[PDB]
């Protein structure tokens, strides 16, 4: 529709529950006349007072989403939409669109002791080579070398050809679990990709690196 947005995605920095922080979206009224804009839904972890405004023309206004983590929200990657409802007083009415807002929410580590935290060891680079038309599986061993249980709060992929699921989400000291990875070359083809280079993102209770990324490569 008429409204144009600075970003399809907004991403808070890695944050602890008490962190403050702000993400900025610039919306712009493209077509001709008045746009009436309502922010009809906000992520549960953000604040916005600029919620119901009028817009004249061009690329005029700014929205500043303040971080407000709900008390007792657990750590992990949060992905929630900012929902924008646009009504053109004259030329019709409605278009609805959303911007995905992401938060890498981690543990409050200064409040945790060594007996409560893990240390993650794994391969962070996986080149799967040439796949030639079949869904291809791999497994990365995730190891806990810490003194406490290693907890995998979230394991997320953004690429639609890539999935990753750990066998367990809590790993005792000296123990390990498999991260089962699958790449779908048919999805890559349907998307006109000859190759991918995509991250698996892991949020965990490793105090030295609570957000860990595995780069996965694959070609058709
Ligand atoms: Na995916």
């Amino acid at each position: 529709g008429p409204l144009q947005v600075s970003n399809a995605r907004l991403l808070f920095p890695i944050s602890m529950p008490e962190d403050e922080g702000v993400v900025r979206l610039v919306v712009n009224n493209t077509d001709e006349s008045d746009l009436q804009v309502a922010v009809v839904s906000l992520p549960s972890f953000v604040s916005l007072d600029d919620r119901a405004f009028r817009l004249q023309a061009r690329e005029p206004r700014e929205l500043n989403l303040s971080l407000a983590v709900p008390r007792n929200m657990p750590p992990g990657m949060k992905d929630e939409p900012l929902v924008l409802e646009v009504t053109s007083p004259e030329t019709g009415k409605k278009a609805v669109d959303s911007v995905m807002v992401s938060l890498p929410l981690v543990d409050n580590f200064p409040a945790l002791t060594a007996a409560q935290t893990g240390v993650m060891e794994l391969s962070t680079y996986l080149d799967m080579g040439q796949l030639d038309g079949e869904t291809t599986k791999a497994a990365i061993e995730i190891r806990n070398v810490g003194a406490g249980p290693l907890r995998l709060h979230s394991v997320t992929t953004r690429n639609p050809a890539l999935t990753a699921v750990p066998d367990r989400t809590e790993i005792k000291p000296g123990g390990s679990t498999l991260l089962r990875i699958a790449v779908d070359p048919q999805v890559m083809k349907a998307e006109g990709w000859q190759s991918i280079a995509a991250d698996i993102s892991i949020i965990c209770n490793d105090p030295q690196a609570p957000l860990r990324r595995i780069k996965v490569k694959a070609e058709l």
